[PDB]
């Protein structure tokens, strides 16, 4: 009898492969953006406490997994898994399982790559091609801001998936979970990757180099990288679908690189990548499995990569419309030149190839990227050295798990 399910996400995609599901089905699909990342967690956290107003379906990044799946707020969908691993990447299907069930289906994976305009790199004396080190991202930086008080190489108001995904990519693994989740180490304040981060990070910010009042995901943010004062995005894969969709007037200014290194070795990292989950209270908990395997699974696959995502699977990425694609169709089916032409996933197969192994989320990502800015906002809004604000966070996480009954260590 179900002819309608609830699903939230703000994957740009999800519109137009809801719209083609509902075509093939007769289901209505209606789908609501009502935040990215912890927007979205902090709505779908007071609907689960409410008892009421969530969801069939939402959107829960690979990070954010853990937490709500621990706390039983996932649909246990294993038995409908059974070839899931051969056909999912290793990343995205390793990050869908926590003890032993899977609570979600990947639908994008995220490795990072450098994103820059093109035009205004040229305009400040930069070749983009050849940003393969910090220093060199450095260097780029005092370059770019020397066109004028406005114009910053990228922007970053203190983003902790950005923060943490760069730990990453300089070795790091602050984050340690065992016991089947009950025991836990934090070490941010001894982590070399950490460590490595924040010199990096804090000379850009001591320099004023970076667009402190931006934040991601709002107008501002697109509007900047139409207007050449947001030059670039070390960000992850998934950002050609968002470029295209909302910042369509630099179509054709931007190219894709790898990201530079701390000291030019072969290295990356994930930011971001999301599964989509059957909420456990959905009373509707079939139709919301049947959707979320045409998006993740079925023929929404196709779509996805050809809207501008890096896919989460492995035949895509040897499929002709992955490895050659110039072209990204918005949101509303034309195809936008957005990169000049550039095979743009040849730079992505190869940024996910040197993607490093082992690092691990938090079980309770959720609340420790929203509070991150609670002691980290005035390292960017002010003059408080990162190393301090990190200290006070990793403090209050130790804390927050000890209080949630998992056995914390530094
Ligand atoms: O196409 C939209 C993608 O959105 C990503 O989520 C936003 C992203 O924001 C960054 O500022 C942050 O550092 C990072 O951790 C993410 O939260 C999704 O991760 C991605 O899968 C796409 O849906």
């Amino acid at each position: 009898n179900v002819k309608e399910i609830d699903v939230w996400a703000w994957d740009p995609s999800l519109k137009q492969i809801a719209a083609d599901y509902e075509k093939k089905t007769g289901i209505k699909v209606n789908l609501k953006n009502v935040g990215t990342n912890t927007k979205e967690y902090t709505q779908l956290d007071n609907a689960i406490e409410a008892g009421s107003g969530a969801p069939d379906v939402a959107q829960i990044e690979y990070y954010a997994l853990p937490q709500y799946a621990i706390k039983g707020n996932l649909l246990d969908i294993t038995d409908k898994t059974s070839g899931y691993e051969d056909f999912y990447n290793p990343g995205p299907w390793s990050s869908v399982q926590i003890d032993g069930k899977v609570y979600a289906l990947p639908i994008d994976a995220g490795p990072m790559a450098f994103f820059y305009n093109k035009e205004i790199f040229d305009k400040a004396g930069v070749d983009g091609e050849k940003i393969k080190t910090w220093d060199d991202y450095y260097e780029a930086a005092k370059k770019i801001h020397a066109l004028g008080d406005e114009y910053y190489i990228t922007s970053d108001s203190g983003d902790a998936g950005f923060f943490d995904s760069m730990t990453w990519l300089a070795g790091g693994k602050p984050f340690q979970t065992t016991n089947n989740g009950k025991d836990v180490t934090i070490n941010l304040t001894g982590d070399n990757g950490v460590k490595e981060f924040e010199k990096f990070w804090q000379k850009l910010l001591d320099e004023k180099l970076l667009d402190t009042k931006t934040v991601g995901w709002s107008e501002d943010w697109f509007k900047g990288m139409q207007d050449g004062t947001i030059a670039s995005l070390l960000t992850g894969a998934w950002m050609p679908g968002n470029l295209v969709n909302s910042a369509p007037a630099a179509a054709g200014k931007w190219r894709v690189a790898l990201m530079p290194t701390p000291n030019g070795e072969k290295a990356n990292a994930e930011n971001g990548g999301s599964s989509l989950a059957v909420l456990k209270s959905s009373p509707k908990a079939q139709a919301a499995y049947d959707f979320i395997e045409y998006v993740a699974h079925g023929d929404g696959v196709k779509t996805h990569v050809e809207t501008g995502a890096f896919p989460a699977d492995k035949a895509s990425l040897e499929a002709d419309y992955f490895k050659n694609a110039t072209t990204i169709k918005n949101s509303d089916g034309k195809e936008i030149d957005y990169f000049g032409g550039q095979k743009y996933n040849e730079v992505l197969a190869q940024a996910s190839a040197d993607v490093l192994t082992g690092y691990q989320f938090l079980p309770f990502e959720v609340k420790a990227r929203g509070v991150f800015g609670d002691y980290l906002g005035k390292s960017y809004t002010g003059n408080q050295p990162l190393s301090e604000g990190v200290a006070a966070w990793q403090k209050a996480l130790i804390d927050y798990g000890k209080e949630q009954g998992f056995t914390m260590k530094e």
